């Protein structure tokens, strides 16, 4: 039985809304914030991590193209062969390509296994919200409206389920009856509302909400 909404800020596990800036790392900033909600959840610790190790060591081998994109699942297979992941502050944000510059000296995660989930299943989705944590997911941002986005429940009728950027389920809930995905993003606290979109739920995988989910777990 599952509870009719959730918000992990709620729970203390979502850290601050990044900004990528002119780097295509949405799918670096997805993963991060997927596996800090894992690490808050297993250690009580609640650690931004490094996004730019991701961009700059999870590259050709994993599929991934630092700031022309790149994938979440390839990200977490990473950090599990990698044997770690370094806490953003110890190796901040550029947003650029560089050198991969990783040091296990301040390793502040580690990965153990990621799940993918069944392509638009939108009841999977909100089961692995409410039992697992925060998401990673990808949506069609494709269209000036998701750019445009302030307030209220995002709907685009030209909306397709093909993804083109990385972002965080970090809950759901409904606007006076209007199911919501909420939605954590990582262009600034200028999007939306501080950073955060609310996206249709129910309305047939709305933008590919659910087209390709992922969370990782720690044991
Ligand atoms: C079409 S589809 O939807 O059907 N789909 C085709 C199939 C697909 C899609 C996604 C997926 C899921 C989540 C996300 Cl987030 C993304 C993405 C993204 C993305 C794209 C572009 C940008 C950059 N934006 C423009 C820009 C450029 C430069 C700058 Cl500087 C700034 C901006 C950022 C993120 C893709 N997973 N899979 C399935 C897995 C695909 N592989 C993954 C790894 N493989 C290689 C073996 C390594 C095999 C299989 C897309």
């Amino acid at each position: 039985i599952l509870p009719d909404s959730v918000d992990w800020r709620e729970k203390g596990c979502v850290t601050e809304v990044k900004y990528q800036g002119s780097c295509g790392a949405s799918w670096a900033f997805s993963a991060v914030g997927a596996l800090e909600a894992q690490l808050k959840l297993k250690t009580g610790k609640l650690v931004s991590l490094s996004a730019q190790n991701l961009v700059d060591c999870s590259t050709e081998k994993y599929g991934n193209k630092g700031c022309n994109g790149g994938f979440m699942t390839t990200a977490f297979q990473y950090i599990i062969d990698n044997k770690g992941i370094d806490s953003d502050a110890s190796y901040p944000y550029k947003a650029m390509d560089q050198k991969c510059q990783y040091d296990s000296k301040y390793r502040a995660a580690t990965c153990s296994k990621y799940t993918e989930l069944p392509y638009g299943r939108e009841d999977v989705l909100k089961e692995a919200v409410a039992n697992k944590g925060p998401v990673s997911v990808g949506v069609d941002a494709r269209h000036p409206s998701f750019f445009l986005y302030r307030s209220g429940v995002y709907y685009e009728p030209s909306c397709t389920q093909n993804v083109n950027h990385g972002v965080l389920v970090v809950g759901y809930g409904d606007l006076n009856g209007k199911e919501y995905w909420l939605v954590k993003n990582s262009w600034g606290h200028n999007f939306g509302e501080e950073g955060y979109i609310r996206m249709a739920r129910n309305k047939g995988n709305h933008c590919g909400i659910a087209s390709f989910p992922s969370y990782p777990e720690i044991l």
